[PDB]
């Protein structure tokens, strides 16, 4: 696939990837649980432009937010829009990866 869907907690665990990550890069959705996604399987991310704003909703209460940004430092550079929104399947949000 191209489209990217996961799914991370307010700790900063993953739950379910999607057969993007898993297809080119090689990230299967069941490898990435009880993992910190910025930094055990993207550690381009934690900084104040993703991580920062994936926790600005987290600080605040609800989380749904659309920023764009690169995936470098391993994945070749792709610019990608992130949209995350709050779950309740699991405690957790959806983030969504739009591949522009
Ligand atoms: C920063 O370290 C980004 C890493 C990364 C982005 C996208 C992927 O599919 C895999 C790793």
């Amino acid at each position: 696939l191209a489209f990217g869907a996961i799914q991370l907690d307010g700790d900063g665990n993953i739950l379910q990837y999607n057969a993007a990550e898993g297809d080119i890069t090689g990230r299967d959705p069941k490898q990435v649980i009880g993992k910190n996604f910025f930094k055990d399987v993207a550690p381009c991310t934690d900084s104040p432009e993703f991580y920062g704003k994936f926790k600005e909703g987290v600080a605040s209460g609800n989380l749904n937010t659309m920023f764009e940004y690169t995936f470098d430092y391993q994945m070749t550079p792709t610019k990608v829009k992130v949209h995350m929104k709050k779950a309740l399947s699991g405690d957790s949000y959806w983030v969504f990866v739009k591949r522009v």
